[PDB]
């Protein structure tokens, strides 16, 4: 799928919130809002966490170290998105959790594109009073050993 809602992604940051949501694979941001909008659950996780974070986790990003990057960096938005980012201060990213998140930081800028492509497509316009629907949040599957 061609980066045009996301950008630099290619399935790949989309993989990661399919990891973090445990979702199925997806193609696209419509695919990967697909399963999001199918599990109130997932969507849930959409809606009580802020897009930062959000992708933040699909990386395992250690918060603190995350957040202290992102505070001696500076960013380009662009429609909510991360088009363009840049450290400003790289002393304090010389901590290895730090350098850890900045080296693959285009990972989370991937991913933060995608989530909030998701949370444009769900919560936003398309009634955003409280998503399209929420049933099937009470509906969630507990799968016994889900984890390998």
């Amino acid at each position: 799928g061609n980066g045009k809602y996301f950008s630099k992604v290619g399935s790949a940051g989309l993989k990661q919130l399919t990891n973090k949501l445990d979702i199925n694979e997806c193609a696209t941001v419509d695919e990967l809002v697909d399963e999001i909008n199918k599990s109130g659950t997932v969507k849930r996780k959409i809606k009580n966490q802020s897009a930062f974070d959000l992708s933040r986790e699909c990386l395992g990003y250690p918060e603190a170290d995350f957040i202290t990057l992102v505070n001696n960096m500076r960013f380009k938005i662009e429609n909510c998105k991360v088009v363009n980012f840049n450290i400003e201060n790289t002393n304090c990213l010389n901590n290895p959790s730090i350098e850890t998140i900045y080296r693959n930081f285009n990972q989370f800028v991937s991913i933060f594109n995608v989530v909030t492509d998701v949370k444009k497509r769900l919560f936003e316009n398309a009634s955003g009073n409280g998503s399209g629907g929420g049933l099937n949040d009470i509906f969630e599957a507990q799968k016994i050993e889900w984890h390998e």
